């Protein structure tokens, strides 16, 4: 029904995502099918490791000021091992939790291949032949502790990844230049949409 | 029929919202159920009072450079008195207006309690202030040059004895001169409560 | 089914849009009916002409630093000739006619015009050239702003920038937005 229209991490998940070390972050990600598009809400809380309490006064150097979170999917839209996200409670919605057994197909939640193809290569190619690197991307900000003063550059990228031997991918890249002092990585919620693959 | 999926202020409301004084603003808010989430559009036009013509040259102090708008809901998703918004024309859609009499239940439009709870030495147990928030900008007169910091907050409020809450907090640092508070439209989504 | 709920340019279009000269850009626009609202994604790639390789070092003037893209619709939500977008591959998902009032921006919410609202008809945001944080472009989406041809409805994408970009193709990041829909 409306349960099988949503593919999520529970709305209040247990640590389920690797940012620096195993299960160091809670990624809340909801994918809902509104017709041909996926409406998505995402937020990220890191609870231990490198990013659990950002301090770029004591750690300048860019590896403490950016990180990414990859979802990698196979042909059937199943979630692959290289993924930042743990697949245990990443499944179709069931009344505020998930379905019993793991899901066998989720292609209709995948970013559309035509709209977001995995390589783009311009030159030798006519103008009428050219494709869009940028189209594959949403560039926005999230705000740490929900504070306007603490922005984090956020690029969501569709089918950017080749890791494992994935067909589909959603990649959240976070980065900042402010030198934050004892700021937990606790993101504001972020709404976005992409064009869906057909079955 | 398909109109039971939408809960709105109507698309063209009469002044229906307190910002500084009684019915001084028109709040346009549409809530639509897309599956497990609420797709929402909001805009705010203030037509009289403190914010009808911002001038922080003549009033520099902070209280003339920020304000909030609270929607407070009970257990059944009915609107409480503490709310900034008047309940008279806030109801399920009917063909570009609203249904005749008020409805008593709208829980499925409420911000999810699990995702956005009211809230601790332990990191791995702790819950997220920020998750409950969307931080963005609206633009006065729809002008890129006139930004307004906008925080939407789910279940932040305790006023009256509300279970659910949507809070629009506006603030600015630019000292605007004779700029009406006329916001650009703002799309957002939140995860919805389920109705047992 | 949900085919008739989507009105798009197709997800990977052939050049289909005038920015400066005929068919000089690929406009990707998806409109989906989620209840009373339209959920939309838009992105623009210009492939030839004035904006195919922006350089405001060599062309500083205003006309090289902004442009708009107009969709003009009649009473039935059919696409009119004055439009920036070519009508040939602008149709319901899986292909052909438009008769598509339910995808139009609501007249009450967004009229042609105590007080009334300039802003309400507008969404003001940024897109990013090449998907690069460093290359912002001021973007205003406007509903029923246009009078060209004899349109009833209109969607207008206005892009503008002040940064002096050097050999930057106009390749926009995707942009999600919603508006209140007209009833049939």
């Amino acid at each position: 029904e409306n349960d099988r229209r949503t593919l999520w991490t529970t709305p209040d998940p247990s640590p389920n995502c690797k940012v620096s070390e195993e299960k160091d972050s809670k990624l809340t990600l909801v994918l809902t099918k509104c017709g041909s598009q996926i409406l998505a809400s995402v937020s990220l809380l890191v609870v231990k490791g490198k990013f659990a309490n950002i301090n770029n006064k004591t750690n300048p150097g860019e590896d403490y000021k950016k990180f990414s979170v990859k979802l990698l999917f196979d042909a059937n839209g199943k979630l692959l091992t290289g993924s930042s996200l743990d697949g245990n409670y990443w499944n179709y919605k069931n009344k505020d939790s998930v379905i019993g057994s793991p899901y066998e197909n989720a292609v209709p939640f995948m970013p559309n291949s035509t709209a977001y193809p995995k390589i783009i290569n311009n030159g030798t190619a006519n103008p009428e032949d050219k494709k869009s690197a940028a189209k594959k991307t949403i560039v926005t900000n999230v705000y740490l502790g929900g504070d306007a003063a603490k922005p984090v550059a956020t690029t969501i990228s569709f089918n950017k990844e080749t890791e494992s031997n994935c067909v589909y991918s959603i990649t959240f890249d976070f980065a900042w230049n402010k030198t934050y002092k004892n700021v937990p990585f606790d993101s504001s919620s972020l709404t976005f949409s992409y064009i869906a693959q057909d079955a």
